[PDB]
């Protein structure tokens, strides 16, 4: 069950508001596994509060470690399930350009082997 | 020198207008080789008038065939150079959601080696 299937739009908006009140310097990011991915594991949490000054490289490192990926494991992080962004892009720029109507920034991860369709 | 680096913005808006006038059932798509690609050739055809009812998987199969690729060979089509879309997505929905300001829909094709250079 995806995040958008678990919480309604107005609940997700409310979530973003509470996160903004309590963590005004964080970007609220929803990170989920690509559907049908089997190599990489599901994560124990879905909402990541990302410091708003870092770039995409830092988010990738955060996800690599929470996935406990092996050193030689390659994967893809796709904004809104489709977009590849340069690792040097500041996360605040991705957020203002690609955030959902509900205020979260959504990303999905998938292994190289999954895309070797 | 891409399709944009050979034609001015006015020249491209006019092209799309004629295509909408003259080919009303077709989606105007510009398909180019990924910058720096070393495993796939350049096609002589870059402007594709795609039937507006087909999904992405059928456009993928058209370019694969032009490139003479076998079934076993990997091939990637990236909208605007950076978007992977579902194979099942109608190209008319890709067009409305991803079209350029000039009215063309731009894509680039890439090999396995190029695509793998993009993982992180």
């Amino acid at each position: 069950k995806t995040f958008k299937q678990r919480r309604t739009f107005e609940q997700r908006v409310e979530d973003v508001r509470l996160i903004r009140e309590q963590h005004p310097t964080k970007i609220p990011v929803i990170i989920e596994r690509y559907k049908g991915e089997k190599q990489l594991p599901v994560l124990d949490k879905t909402k990541f509060l990302v410091p708003d000054h870092v770039n995409m490289s830092e988010l990738i490192k955060i996800i690599r470690r929470r996935l406990q990926l092996n050193a030689n494991q390659a994967f893809f992080l796709l904004v809104n399930g489709h977009s590849m962004v340069s690792v040097s892009t500041p996360i605040s720029e991705v957020y203002e350009s690609e955030k959902d109507e509900d205020g979260f920034l959504y990303m999905v991860y998938a292994s190289q082997e999954t895309f070797m369709k």
